[PDB]
């Protein structure tokens, strides 16, 4: 709490994401961490938060990093595939 | 056009025990801590001054034991101390 911005940095460098636990929770953890690193004046942008996202996809998943090398792609958007690619999955 | 992403990952991973030159790990500190603030992503003394004291390690751990709720330590002043730490273990 004390260290509140540097525990959400860590998770946000350290994501790791498969499909093994369900997109929507994924999302709003993910979601969570950056409006709370806003919240404490450390602003991370559509473009920082999707790269960071991205990094930490692997199985399937790891093809939504090799198709948007995607110039002004929203968290939104990328949140929007991995639902659906999850969807796909079940 | 991944600077933030390697910036930021640098800071939260940064590792210090005097094996290397205490102004060197300074310098790269500073670097790293201006280009997020020119990248739109500024730091501030307490989160750069916990992610510095968290990467300390061997003697260094001692710094974050002592100081690891200072309030309102400056990343100058955790310089200044982990360079007086490094400046005594040399022969």
């Amino acid at each position: 709490s004390d260290t509140q911005e540097v525990n959400d940095i860590t998770t946000l460098a350290t994501l790791h994401y498969n499909g093994s636990t369900p997109a929507d929770a994924f999302e709003a953890e993910v979601t969570n961490i950056l409006d709370r690193l806003n919240n404490n004046g450390i602003p991370i942008n559509n473009k920082v938060a999707c790269q960071f996202i991205m990094r930490g996809l692997s199985g399937e998943y790891k093809f939504l990093r090799y198709a948007r090398h995607c110039i002004h792609m929203t968290v939104a958007d990328l949140f929007s595939d991995i639902h659906s690619m999850y969807e796909e999955q079940q």
